[PDB]
């Protein structure tokens, strides 16, 4: 009935797991409850097609088989949060598992700035553009909070997976 398999990674605490239930729940997740491993689905229509999408969120703690989980990805939203330069430099690393657990240069990806609410913005525009440039794909800033740009993120990458 045509599934997309979406995976979300990045540092812990970014908000991917705020993003993916804003997406599929409307609403947002306030208090920080570190992830293991979670999935959500959800029947939508994209551009005049019903599709069901399969949603991975994945863990950014360190300490909490991220690999295995990863392997039947079809797209990857990478999530850095603007506030958190580290989380951005780490995105580099997370594009690299991606490229191994798939084992190819050409997977579908989006970059995705979160937290585009708060205004401790330490990773400008710019910065995020250039690197979304350097890997051939479209960057997107979001709110969890606000739900800005949410529905945008996940079905740009759907629009990516298309593109394949
Ligand atoms: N202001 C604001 N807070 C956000 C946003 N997204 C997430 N948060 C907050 O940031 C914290 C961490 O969010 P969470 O979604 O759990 O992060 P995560 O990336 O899933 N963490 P983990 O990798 O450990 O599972 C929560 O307190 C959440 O409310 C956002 O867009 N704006
Ligand atoms: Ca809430
Ligand atoms: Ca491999
Ligand atoms: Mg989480
Ligand atoms: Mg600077």
């Amino acid at each position: 009935m045509t599934e997309y398999k979406l995976v979300v990674v990045g540092a812990g605490g970014v908000g991917k797991s705020a993003l993916t239930i804003q997406l599929i729940q409307n609403h947002f997740v306030d208090e920080y409850d570190p992830t293991i491993e979670d999935s959500y689905r959800k029947q939508v229509v994209i551009d005049g097609e019903t599709c069901l999408l399969d949603i991975l969120d994945t863990a950014g703690q360190e300490e909490y088989m991220r690999d295995q989980y990863m392997r039947t990805g079809e797209g990857f939203l990478c999530v850095f949060a603007i506030n958190n330069t580290k989380s951005f430099e780490d995105i580099h690393q997370y594009r690299e598992q991606i490229k191994r657990v798939k084992d190819s240069d050409d997977v579908p990806m989006v970059l995705v700035g979160n937290k585009c609410d708060l205004a401790a913005r330490t990773v400008e525009s710019r910065q995020a553009q250039d690197l979304a440039r350097s890997y051939g794909i479209p960057y997107i800033e979001t709110s969890a909070k606000t739900r800005q740009g949410v529905e945008d993120a996940f079905y740009t990458l759907v629009r990516e997976i298309r593109q394949h």
